[PDB]
């Protein structure tokens, strides 16, 4: 049958890249045709080779791909970026998780900005479009997740097809909750929840909404995760956000609107102490948080803190 | 029949679009999926909901689309943008034009850079072209007019369809005249002519030779309009304006001959006079008589010069 | 026939073009869409109207420029710039090679630089790319063989389907070596073996490794014309070149690797004492070697030159 010669398949990367994936600072790289690959590679070892049908697989890859825009940052790279995070997360803590939120994660990973145009949701309700009109809350990440079942009702699409209906609803729920947490405008209020319930000892991830809750600043931490590489592609992979804030802030110009430091280009001097006040008030937080909740994620902040560092000497002018 | 189904349907914006694109200095936005939204309402306003066939009226606007070319300025957000400034102009003289020079007017703007590469008639010249020996004036004009037909030949396309064959001509000779008119080496001679007619009252709008002469300058205003935005819009356009000159300039200096300040990149610092002395024998006296002979077009002039404050404002330093 | 249509055909360019293609620094222009007739008017004059079907030369042209991506420099525009200074070389020295050979260089001059990706060998063989598990040396000069093969074995794409065997055979090798002979770690010790033999005059044109050798040398010379063009296109070439390198030294420091200066965008400054360089070790020993062997191609070594003493000029801060 297809599943049997699928099981008796061995899907393998370069040499440096088997053993470079399993580290939380790796890099994608450049090369685009390989990113399919990599996705692919991360699913079998995490699920299972027997999770997805390859070839079901593939054409929703692909398709997800085609969905993505040619921004600076919020594209096709980011995607990949973001769900390798979540890989190296699942693997490092691999006894927490079930096989339909394995499967989900990787897959809300992939699909989490969707069709995103390199504006946030605040550009959006300013500029009247018509997305902020269907969805007041969370505006983009309501149209990622709407983005993502579209791309799944495709013919030959529904990755998920094998599933039982209940487990069917399951995923789509994880994968929908997962989405949504990716608007920052609602970390804030999860990681202060999640601290106090680990504080306290209450934090039970036997408890869904307690489960809800980690899986929303695991997500945070798979889409903050520039600020935990090293310190070449930490810095690179900033001049990409920025070149999209400047735009959104040039585009808030033209609608008369006096745009915040972070989106305005003719500041650029602010940027170091703008990073500073980004690690301090967001990142730091998030994976001293994480790294609470789950140990095994410590490098995620150690990176975090070393970056910070850097940014601190960018200051000093050293 | 088709025809009725149009006549009870309603095409909206939203709210905010709704009220700003009334307004002479109005930005079409970052958003390209809505443009096509945004031209179909002018055109459901300033012509009617019954002028074209909806469903062709569609296919020939994504045929434009898709004949225009990705270059930093002449690229289809102008197209749109100098269809919105001919929107304001009719809707404020309202009583003025026929059915048929508002459907042709729009169309003309939408279509009247269409394959523009972002070169002059003068660099094609000096290039030796292909389409310099076959069009000795007006060569990139005269090639946008016969984009045009192309397009409303193609099968499905001809949304003129409905109009008898004396209205046709009559259509396609105004769209003609149009974009032949912003060939802007033919906009100092007709603006002299206009001033000279408007002095000594000769000008009639009655005088189908008047008419047209006055179309011509309709058109340059609508294709200048950048000058008549808000600073910030008028600034970042400027931008795009000047990423095509300085391109100009370097395939000038490849073919051996110093190109003018205007189109040189080594020159950049001369950019603030160099729109000062736009603005001075170009754009002012172009929205002085438009003014003139269409009081209320007075934005666009009150605009200009607001502008022109502000280049000056960045000679001085300030 | 068909054959017959074809030899009653005359193909021409504009007037400034048919004069100035004749020259070898002349530049191919930025209309795109007029390369290919370029092409095939070098191919004309070279080697015959009768050399290639031109309904199939078309089709396998479209399909090679299909294969090129949108990088700085290694791209379409680059591919037919080295085959017009293949096709100045032959002109030049007309009756040195046979029909296969002119048919042959040509169409390895078009093909030579396929699908690359902007990276050189070096970084492919960091990253541990597949292409570099599959060819050990000459990485992505072997990986543009492989793609021109591919092309020619489309249907309808075989121009030398005309050809017997023994020809077809021959004209593969001759485009093999070609396109081999352009990676540059090769051009060092094939120079030197060049000038051996030419100042001990073993050299012989009628030994097939001796020709060889000598296509070889034509080939980097081809290869690296942006240095025998005039100073305002070599200077903007150099922009597009240096594009490529620092984006790839930006992947290096990914890696964790300190790239060499030449790749650093950090060291800008360096540029032009790094052009000086270049011009001392590779260039003008490249063009000096060729100029003895084939004294026609002496204004290329005259431009290089010229070249020479304009970045000396830049260094001194003139
Ligand atoms: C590496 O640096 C950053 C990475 C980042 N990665 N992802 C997201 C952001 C980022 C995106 N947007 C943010 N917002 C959006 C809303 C904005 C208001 C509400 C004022 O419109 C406040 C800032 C914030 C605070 C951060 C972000 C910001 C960063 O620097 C500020
Ligand atoms: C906002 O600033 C401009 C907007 C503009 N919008 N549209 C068109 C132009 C522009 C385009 N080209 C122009 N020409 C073309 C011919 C050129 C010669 C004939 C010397 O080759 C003279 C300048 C001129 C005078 C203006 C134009 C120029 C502008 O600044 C000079
Ligand atoms: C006009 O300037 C150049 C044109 C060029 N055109 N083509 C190719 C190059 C170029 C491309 N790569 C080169 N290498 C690649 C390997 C690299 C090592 C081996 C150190 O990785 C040494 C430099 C070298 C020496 C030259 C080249 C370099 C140039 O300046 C250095
Ligand atoms: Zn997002
Ligand atoms: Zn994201
Ligand atoms: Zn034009
Ligand atoms: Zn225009
Ligand atoms: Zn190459
Ligand atoms: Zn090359």
């Amino acid at each position: 049958t297809s599943e049997e010669w699928q099981g008796l398949m061995q899907f393998t990367l370069p040499v440096r890249l088997c053993k470079e994936i399993e580290l939380f600072h790796f890099d994608i790289g450049p090369f685009e045709n390989m990113w399919p690959g990599i996705f692919v590679y991360m699913v079998h070892r995490s699920c299972g080779t027997s999770c997805f049908e390859l070839e079901k697989l593939c054409r929703f890859i692909m398709s997800v791909k085609k969905n993505y825009r040619r921004v600076p940052y919020h594209n096709w790279k980011h995607a990949v970026t973001v769900a390798h995070c979540m890989y190296a997360i699942l693997q490092n803590n691999h006894t927490l998780f079930t096989d339909l939120e394995r499967k989900g994660l990787l897959i809300a990973c992939l699909c989490h900005d969707l069709d995103h145009r390199g504006f946030s949701n605040s550009y959006l309700q300013k500029f009247d479009h018509p997305l902020a009109a269907l969805y007041s809350t969370s505006t983009m990440e309501q149209h990622h997740f709407s983005q993502t079942v579209s791309i799944l009702q495709l013919e030959g699409h529904n990755i998920f097809s094998t599933l039982s209906s209940s487990e069917y609803e399951q995923v789509l729920e994880i994968i929908r909750k997962a989405i949504i947490a990716t608007d920052l405008a609602l970390y804030f209020g999860n990681r202060k929840q999640l601290e106090e319930m680990y504080q306290t000892g209450s934090l039970n991830l036997n408890n869904q909404s307690h489960r809800d809750r980690v899986i929303g600043l695991m997500m945070t931490a798979c889409d903050l995760c520039s600020v935990t590489k090293l310190w070449p592609v930490t810095k690179l992979t900033a001049n990409d956000i920025y070149a999209e804030f400047w735009a959104e802030g040039d585009e808030m110009k033209k609608l008369g609107i006096q745009p915040i430091p972070m989106m305005d280009r003719d500041k650029k001097d602010e940027v170091p102490q703008g990073q500073l006040g980004f690690y301090n008030a967001v990142a730091i937080p998030c994976y001293t948080t994480l790294t609470q909740i789950l140990p095994p994620t410590e490098p995620l902040l150690k990176a975090c803190r070393d970056n910070l560092s850097q940014w601190e000497k960018v200051i000093r002018g050293e």
